[PDB]
């Protein structure tokens, strides 16, 4: 209508943005103002036209729009980034270049919004521990130029059966657009940090909230969530990943109900600081060890030894967590094309967060990929779920990384990742839960598994009997270490018949049956493959450290 033409916006960062996060809060930061961003962008086009007019993502449901757009009031819904980094609409041919110079022009102020609101609450909340008069400093055109040049966004269109072509032909010219265009900060460390020109280091650490000099984009990662408290009236239910981990067999509920008061008391009692409204400063002070070593003496211990008791009653603290990454397979008429992406949004909008929340914390659900934050306890059966609805509403791998809450963010991402990319998709057919377990220890352990292996095995008795030995695994694990000379079959029923009232031959019976079954859903190229992936699964899931 009005000269029909194909419009196409991707929004990227010049620097891995969200990938070097190094803190929970930098993550969800990172990732909402991504979709933030897409939202201003895409708010021009509704002006112009209307909410039908982008064909993707679909609209219908989206959060940022019901709330910013409508003023529903949707809550905590809004705390999930559920909008991509890539777009397509439909506008009339005139009306393209102004839009292209609007969506630059309008993603440009905000950012610059941002910076200048982040710097007032920098300097009145003192996180940059400088002179209120030196607020013009921090506005010198070098941070400014920063803030500007950070985001690329490149707008195409194409003039408009051979639909499929043209969009393609959008994603090359777009590929085009875009490639085209002191000391650094102690967060991200791509760019410059502020005031890292006119000071000298160890003096320029000492300004900083804690020796953390922060550039201008991680300035903005920092405001950003005390922004979204202002705009809407909500913010994330865990700030760390600490927070999340004290999630599993709702140990945190429990020490809070019994413990808790009586334990904000003691770490008073060593120091206020240690308290802000009633509660811990940090989670990581639910651990006896983060007493132990971390950065009165008497008043410390006390705390060590109530925590220390409170463990023997309760059960040990988790110090790990899951961190779960989601990709669909094989994933790159405009019909269609609008009826997949209503079945995407209503998959990323509505039944992921249906399974996530409250159980965990669910950072982005857009298009084909899922990234969430889970309790150890819950990763496999979140996984799971969300594997079912994306077949109901067609495959998809997984990378699960369960790993320990000392361990540097975005490294733990970054294997993630690697499991989702390098392990599950490189797998024939794909269709692959790949789990790592990155011990304390620096071992690490990986399995790579079909879905249904998840199914099999929550059905089993074997399930069941190991919550018959932890040995078993341990020796069929050495069996396989590197192969055995009688064989696989042997091996599995010798170690069967030693780790097990003549009713046992019903039970080893059985064991031995659901073995091979599960043995079927484990991928590898040949049996002894597949008796270690099966095996590392049960050493992964059996692990008392991880699993306390
Ligand atoms: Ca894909
Ligand atoms: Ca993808
Ligand atoms: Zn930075």
């Amino acid at each position: 209508v009005k000269d029909p033409t194909l419009l196409r916006i991707k929004i990227v960062p010049v620097q891995p943005f969200i990938a070097n996060s190094r803190k929970q809060l930098d993550l969800w930061a990172s990732s909402h103002l991504l979709s933030m961003l897409m939202y201003k962008a895409l708010e021009v086009i509704v002006d112009k036209f209307g909410p039908e007019h982008v064909i993707y993502p679909s609209l219908r449901d989206q959060p940022f729009f019901l709330k910013f757009y409508l003023g529903e009031n949707i809550g905590d819904e809004i705390l999930v980034a559920n909008l991509p980094n890539k777009a397509l609409a439909i506008v009339s041919g005139k009306e393209a270049e102004k839009i292209e110079e609007e969506i630059k022009k309008r993603i440009r102020d905000f950012l610059l919004q941002l910076y200048r609101e982040a710097v007032d609450w920098a300097v009145e909340n003192g996180v940059v521990k400088v002179d209120r008069s030196e607020k013009d400093s921090m506005l010198k055109e070098a941070y400014l130029k920063i803030v500007r040049e950070y985001f690329t966004v490149s707008i195409t269109w194409v003039s408009l059966a051979i639909y499929p072509l043209l969009v393609k032909i959008l994603d090359s010219l777009g590929e085009r657009k875009v490639t085209e265009e002191g000391w650094k900060c102690h967060v991200c460390g791509e760019n410059l940090a502020i005031f890292g020109d006119m000071y000298d280091h160890d003096n320029l650490k000492s300004l900083w909230l804690d020796e953390e000099p922060l550039c201008p984009m991680c300035l903005i990662k920092r405001y950003y969530p005390v922004w979204i408290r202002s705009k809407t009236g909500q913010k994330i239910r865990f700030e760390s990943v600490v927070d999340v981990a004290l999630l599993y067999k709702n140990w945190r509920k429990i020490f809070d109900e019994k413990y808790g008061k009586d334990l904000v008391s003691k770490a008073r009692e060593v120091s206020e600081d240690f308290v802000k409204d009633n509660m811990l400063v940090d989670s990581d002070l639910y651990y006896s060890s983060t007493w132990e070593s971390g950065l009165d003496e008497e008043k410390v211990k006390e705390v060590v030894d109530f925590l220390n008791a409170a463990y023997k009653e309760i059960g040990n603290p988790p110090k790990y967590y899951a961190i779960l990454v989601m990709d669909g397979d094989d994933m790159g008429t405009p019909q269609v094309h609008v009826a997949i992406s209503q079945a995407l949004a209503n998959f990323s909008i509505r039944e992921v967060r249906s399974v996530v929340k409250d159980e965990g914390l669910l950072i982005y659900a857009g298009g084909d990929d899922v990234l969430a934050i889970l309790p150890v306890d819950k990763a496999l059966e979140v996984a799971y779920k969300i594997r079912k609805e994306f077949g109901k509403s067609w495959k998809l791998s997984a990378g699960i990384l369960i790993v320990h809450y000392k361990h540097p963010l975005y490294d733990a991402l970054e294997k993630a990742r690697d499991l989702l990319n390098n392990k599950a998709k490189n797998v024939p057919g794909k269709d692959t839960l790949a789990i790592g377990l990155l011990k304390r220890s620096g071992s690490y352990y990986i399995s790579l598994v079909g879905w249904e292996l998840i199914r099999v095995f929550y059905n089993s008795e074997l399930r069941k009997k190991l919550l018959v030995g932890k040995r078993f695994i341990y020796h069929v694990l050495r069996e396989v270490d590197t192969w055995p000379k009688v064989g696989i079959d042997e091996m599995l029923k010798f170690e069967v018949i030693r780790h097990i009232k003549e009713e046992t031959k019903e039970l080893r019976e059985k064991i031995y049956g659901e073995i091979k079954d599960l043995l079927e859903h484990v991928r590898g190229n040949n049996e002894v493959e597949k008796v270690r992936g099966l095996f590392t699964f049960l050493k992964i899931i059996t692990d008392a450290e991880v699993f306390p």
